[PDB]
């Protein structure tokens, strides 16, 4: 999952 984006870290906790 994303790993270097915390808009996509924020939205969904479940990646990385």
């Amino acid at each position: 999952g994303c790993c270097s984006d915390p808009r996509c870290n924020m939205n969904n906790p479940d990646y990385c």
